[PDB]
């Protein structure tokens, strides 16, 4: 699994500079998800005099 | 709270000479009493830019 992370907030806002706070902003995601891997096999005979 | 010693009492007598004894006199008065202490506050703010 891995991070994925969705796209940052909008944090700041150029306020006035007379209030004594800011105000809240967009949050932002990350979407922790996973994936799987796969497998390939075979497989193949022989005789044994037939390959001497 | 502290101590105020309210009067002494009359003690002696000037007696005659000739009694085997004294003669009890008045007592004394000393009234623990006690006083509290008030305090005194206030605040004041400021901005900060508007400070520096």
């Amino acid at each position: 699994t891995y991070m994925k992370i969705a796209d940052y907030g909008q944090l700041g806002e150029y306020t006035c500079d007379a209030k004594c706070d800011a105000e809240f902003g967009e949050p932002g995601n990350i979407r922790h998800l996973e994936g799987k891997t796969y497998d390939y096999r075979g497989v193949f005979c022989f005789n044994r005099k037939n390959l001497q």
